[PDB]
């Protein structure tokens, strides 16, 4: 009954039928993106209109189309031809991954480069890398992928251990032309293997780990109704899934007594970028937006019980469309479980004699995605005390290069001859806030140091200051760890029992933002990544910090264009966009497969409740 | 057999006997501190000399004594009379907690202040707060406590909800004189109770939490030998316990193949300070060093199975001395267990077809302490991949005041009439490093941004720079979150297979340091807390960042005096002191008992190993 339910196989088949009947999905068409649209502001009409947005690619070279479909009424709502030279290309198709390698294997310039290196072309894998926008005028309006090569000594070999440096090719995947092959010189192909399942590399496996058993003899404390509605320890929310963003959280709310209080209308990771800091011409163009260009949701793993998710696990299996509009299930794509989380609160009082201890727990909602060499886990946590936390776990295999003779200022050496270019992993969380409703505002809170003097004779005082962000033009903010800077989202029209506005405080990790030169192509295309915090006024069509079509867009779309409208955000329907990321100088310990590193953020109640919300938690 | 074993009841009884026989422990003497001394550098003689350091207080007013005892040979090694006016007073005695309230209850000025407020003196509890050093010349050389009052409506009432503001008293606890009573005016005593076990406050307890069962059907993967030596997943270490510092980690080392490699010689939290930022004369003197002044180890809780520690738990029960030299056990004072910790490493490879997943776990060593209103958990974590992490968990009851009419810039309002002054909780970790041995150095690592130009035509490059700290005078460092600043401890004489020095990287949380004016008394006494990182050359007697006798020391002892020696630290036996802390602006949700907040730091291998150290972990 819920308009926020997951898309079903039947809905996707109906979309495919509507498009077919309308003449929009013939045999030369491919679906590059398909997703349900959220209800507009004002779904209180209960008139359910399940609408889907579709990006349709044309393999014959005709212009692509953005189509909106009403599955409820069986109609096409709108269909617009896209000018990709102006507004950007469609996301990379899974079926284009092979095309780079296959085209190159019959190009004379590529074959000559391999022959000079004594490489068998049947061993050479080619990574299909997004192109970006640089100095090649001939690429504007064309669908380009760039290719970097790795040697596979045998079919179960890890190709990442054998980069072929000094070589890169550009391919037009629609017209099937190799447009350029660039060979800056021969580098030795690193010879050591990186096969982390080879007993010669691992040695004998440890026998010292004894089992840890986590069970729930009465089952879990959360309930799932309607397929994707979760109720857990006064929290209520809907778990969505989008092929671009992955897991999306809707209608996060907290039952405070008899009253269901909204906190967040929609939470997602709306973009992620991995820019590389190696100035070599072979890789200086390399920045992939795994979300916006590749769509991380369509690469979600099936998660195995007792390996990926441990404990009493409830799964969701989201449905997405393949390139022809057929439904395909991602079996066990989302894991859902609660975890013990240590001490919640504890006091032994010298005067009252009362000893008091309570335990914490958190609800975990997660998925894993794999795009090429990298693997990422996305984890949302809900805590008993009202805290909401996000954590990204980065693992997989680092992207490699040769390590030059005489060293490098921009590459780490991992093994003899083997390098790993410096890079960042930068995320954008899009938080459509609804603190006690939709009239919200953001204040920047700084610690204030005070000088010794009158009214502060002992020089011990310190304070804090809050600055309201009133218009979008002043709502692009930077971190300041030294002054303890945080941001508070409050509802100036809803007060707690002390007559203060209710709020939530955003705690950032204060890691470095985008390091590239502000005049670079990547600074223009990933402008969101240059600042820690952006606040916009809510609009239906402002969904991604980089715009709708990231692939080969020249720059400036998304957040810089949104905030230029300079709209009123003081007690309005607002959206918080938080940039956070890891700066990765690879270490020897990251090779041949990298242990998880993490980054994220959290939101804690700030006078949202009238006292601690966990006084009613029982003793274990 | 190990010189790092825990003190036993028999050893403490022998210390008591040696002191008695030597004439040093008559009936007017009290032991204010007793602890075993670590072996000197060069214990390879195997000549075990178990030595104990003792601070002996004299209740008759004679000068106190520092005594060193050899329990092995049954001799007093040294006994020095202390000039407390010069070098500081001894730590607060547990038996002095009562004395403040009892003396005040017969003082006419105190009784008059209570009568003006219509307060029953039999209801008024008085907190025994450390005095610091301020403008009262008459306190130099005297053992002073200051008292702040709270009303207990009945014996099981939480007194913290009823602060008596506008009133403070100073007491000489040796001569039993009330030296001053200060009454700046009447404030209403907040009337609401804060009794978090009162069903009228909690409402009916939740029935929705179902059990989480964590068991180890084959027992734990770690072994304990010799009472306190731990072996777990290639880690080896000794767990010590000191009445001042609490849990101390010794000889942390990692078995890399057939070779046992040292990492950290001694790890402890060597100080902690809670400075308050309320400029009111009633509280502007208030800064307690829970470690240095009160000794957090002697207030360690007995931890209950299934409440404080959940899972397959191994306990230690450390032994300490009471004020007369009798052994007393802290039953179940240290919990020890391993925990599942999610995904360790994961990759699904598009070219090799291999799917690979491994799970992480951590070894946990923790204790909890309670000093008055506050409770703290100290957690050390060891991870499979070589990471070492510390986490402090702060909970308990916030220290309260009245909330003034018309508001305050330095106090939060928690309930009608009830305030909580702003404060910080600042810790000092003392890390006696031994990375692959004792020849170590520290480098400060910053991200380096690069400008668009020749050699960086696309403006994408970025790098890093490392600066060696060569002398103590340049080894007082500040955080810089914006440039991603970390610190690497390396051994320039031990190289990994890539011929780079082995190292470990220290990752700080980059929270604000001490906020008080640099000319204040607390900035001088807690100088360690003004900077994030200090490096000293190892010396036997340089144990605490604040000096040996913190109580009523005028300032400058400890780290500023150590680093003034300007010793060589480039490839030497060094000690890293890391300051980290929480800045606490209390929120309504912290009342009436506060949910845990956390802070800490971690160290990760940086080219310590020749590849990932967890390739030999088996599939679950
Ligand atoms: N992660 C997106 C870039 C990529 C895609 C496929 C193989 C290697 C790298
Ligand atoms: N935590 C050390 C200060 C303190 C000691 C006893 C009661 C309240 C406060
Ligand atoms: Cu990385
Ligand atoms: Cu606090
Ligand atoms: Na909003
Ligand atoms: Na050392």
């Amino acid at each position: 009954a819920s308009p926020f339910r997951l898309a079903s196989a039947g809905e996707i088949s109906e979309v495919q039928g509507i498009l077919r009947t309308a003449g929009l999905l013939g045999p030369e068409k491919r679906i590059a993106y398909l997703g349900v649209l959220d209800p507009a502001r004002g779904a209180g009409s209960e008139a359910e209109d399940r609408r889907f947005r579709v990006f349709i690619h044309d393999v014959s070279g005709a212009r692509p189309q953005e189509v909106t479909v009403s599955v409820t009424n069986g109609t096409v709502i709108s269909a617009v031809e896209l000018d990709t030279a102006a507004t950007g290309e469609l996301p990379v198709l899974e079926e284009e991954f092979e095309v780079v390698e296959q085209l190159l294997a019959t190009d004379e310039r590529w074959l000559k480069a391999l022959a000079a290196r004594n490489l068998d072309v049947s061993k050479v894998r080619v990574a299909p890398l997004s192109a970006g926008v640089f100095e090649y005028a001939e690429e504007r309006g064309r669908r380009i992928l760039r290719g970097l090569a790795f040697v596979q000594d045998f079919p179960e070999d890890s190709a990442w251990a054998h980069p072929v440096d000094g070589l890169v090719a550009y391919v037009d995947v629609v017209s099937k032309e190799v447009t350029r092959v660039i060979d800056t010189g021969v580098f030795p192909v690193p010879a050591e293997h990186g096969n982390y399942t080879d007993p010669e590399l691992t040695g004998p496996l440890r026998t010292t780990q004894k089992p840890i058993s986590i069970t729930q003899p009465e089952g879990p404390s959360f309930t799932v109704t309607g397929g994707n509605h979760i109720e857990w320890e006064k929290w209520s929310l809907d778990v969505g899934f989008d092929v671009r963003e992955g897991v999306v959280l809707h209608n996060i709310a907290f039952r405070d007594g008899d009253r269901l209080r909204p906190i967040i209308n929609r939470a997602s990771i709306a973009e992620m970028v991995v820019p590389y800091g190696d100035p070599s011409p072979i890789r200086s163009w390399q920045n992939y937006f795994d979300t916006g260009e590749y769509l991380v949701g369509q690469y979600a793993n099936s998660l195995e019980l007792g390996c990926d998710c441990l404990g009493d696990i409830t799964y969701l299996s989201p449905v997405i469309s393949d390139a022809f509009g057929n439904p395909r299930e991602i079996r066990n794509g989302i894991c859902m479980h609660e975890e013990d989380w240590g001490i919640l609160a504890k006091h032994s009082d010298l005067w009252s004699g009362i000893n008091y201890t309570r335990r914490n727990r958190r609800m975990v909602i997660s998925f894993f995605t794999t795009i090429g060499n990298y693997d990422y886990g996305f984890y949302w946590y809900l805590y008993l005390d009202g805290t909401i936390e996000f954590e990204a776990k980065a693992t997989g295999v680092v992207f490699t290069s040769a390590f030059p003779e005489g060293g490098s200022d921009n590459i780490s050496q991992l093994a003899p001859g083997l390098g790993a270019p410096f890079h960042q992993h930068i995320f954008s969380a899009r938080l459509d806030m609804a603190i006690d409703g939709f009239t919200n505002r953001v204040e920047e809170e700084d610690v204030v140091r005070q000088t010794m003097g009158p009214g502060n004779e002992r020089g011990n005082a310190f304070s804090r200051k809050r600055t309201v962000l009133t218009r979008e033009s002043e709502a692009v903010r930077e971190a300041d760890a030294r002054t303890g800077r945080t941001w508070i989202i409050s509802n100036p029209e809803s007060k707690n029992r002390l007559n203060e506005p209710v709020g939530y405080k955003l705690h950032a990790h204060n890691q470095p933002t985008l390091l590239a030169d502000p005049g670079s192509s990547i600074a223009r295309r990933a402008a969101f990544a240059t600042k820690d915090l952006w606040v916009t006024r809510y609009a239906d069509d402002e969904r991604y910090p980089t715009g709708d079509f990231v692939n080969q867009h020249s720059g400036g779309a998304g957040l810089p264009s949104y905030i230029a409208q300079d709209r009123d955000i003081d007690g309005q329907d607002i959206v918080v966009w938080h940039t956070f990321g890891l700066t990765h100088f690879p270490r020897v310990e990251d090779w041949p497969i990298m242990p998880v590193d993490t980054v994220g953020f959290k939101l804690r109640p700030e006078g949202f409740f009238d006292r601690s919300p966990v006084l009613d938690v029982p003793a274990n």
